């Protein structure tokens, strides 16, 4: 006894509207457009409901989210059905429902705690957890920005999630013990990239601005773009002047220009900053405060 194995996909023929009442209400935008808010007619539960047209690319985006689903820290697919809508044969997803809006939305709502190192740690943590799931099952993200980190609710004890699978990517005997990593097979640095968003959100979470900030005209977009190239960014004061040593390289090793110098997923659950979530310092920091400032 003792074999977890859990169920496979399944591609609903029927109807969708014979299981679920449909609003017009929009919960995200992407290249397919709408992001719609639908309701389960027995349950009576929220879900959003995303709407590919079918297609091999479709198809992989959903076999992936689907494989992905078991994550705790990615948003989790509940059932999917292939339809016919304009003549034209669509797949849509029916995903768990994210109240809590985008992760940056609820720092900056606060305003009238703090915002403190230690949390933003725990933030870091949970969003690596879905990289770490991800690129163990040989799946890199590479679409993984702040509008793609949600919060399960507005209650203060949310779960962050990840979402939105559509540039998502495949990553793909008995003496081995000893066998060098690079024999089993070529998969040419891209989890890294995944690597490099999250120093991004790390940065923005500490400080309330991008690492690689825009300025507008010449050498300031074009330049912003060449800043990214030449890894250049500053921990400037007054935001950074409180912060450990430790994290700055921590951001460090994630923002390498070079993929194959940056840090691994593995490495960095593995990092103490990361992994004593718990005992990092109760340290204030600007975040919100700073974000208020924008449009
Ligand atoms: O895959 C995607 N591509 C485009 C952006 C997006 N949002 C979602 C999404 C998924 C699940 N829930 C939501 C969501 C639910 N409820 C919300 C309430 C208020 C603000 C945003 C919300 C987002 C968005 C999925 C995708």
């Amino acid at each position: 006894p003792q074999f977890h194995v859990k169920s496979g996909l399944q591609i609903k023929k029927n109807a969708i509207i014979d299981d679920y009442k449909v609003t017009s209400q929009v919960l995200g935008l992407g290249i397919n457009g709408k992001v719609l808010q639908i309701f389960n007619k027995r349950t009576q539960e929220k879900f959003a409901l995303k709407m590919l047209q079918d297609c091999p690319k479709a198809r992989r985006e959903v076999e992936l989210h689907w494989r992905a689903s078991q994550c705790p820290h990615i948003v989790r697919i509940v059932d999917v059905y292939e339809n016919l809508y304009a003549g034209r044969k669509c797949l849509l997803i029916v995903m768990e429902c994210l109240d809590g809006g985008e992760l940056f939305s609820r720092i900056q709502d606060r305003g009238d705690q703090a915002f403190t190192e230690r949390e933003a740690s725990e933030i870091m943590k949970s969003i690596g957890e879905a990289i770490q799931y991800l690129h163990s099952i040989n799946i890199a993200h590479r679409d993984v920005k702040p509008e793609n980190l949600l919060y399960t609710s507005k209650r203060p004890n949310a779960i962050l999630k990840l979402t939105d699978f559509g540039f998502a990517k495949e990553t793909t005997c008995y003496t081995p013990y000893y066998v060098a990593p690079e024999v089993l097979g070529p998969e040419k640095y891209d989890k890294s990239c995944d690597m490099w968003s999250l120093g991004v959100i790390m940065y923005i979470l500490l400080c309330g601005y991008p690492p690689f900030y825009s300025n507008h005209g010449l050498a300031i977009s074009p330049g912003m773009k060449t800043r990214i190239r030449m890894g250049q960014y500053e921990f400037p004061n007054p935001e950074w002047s409180e912060v450990s040593e430790e994290v700055k390289m921590l951001i460090r090793n994630l923002l390498k220009t070079e993929p194959t110098q940056r840090m691994t997923i593995t490495e960095f659950m593995n990092h103490p900053w990361i992994m004593q979530s718990t005992k990092v310092p109760q340290t204030p920091l600007h975040t919100s405060r700073v974000l208020k400032e924008d449009k």
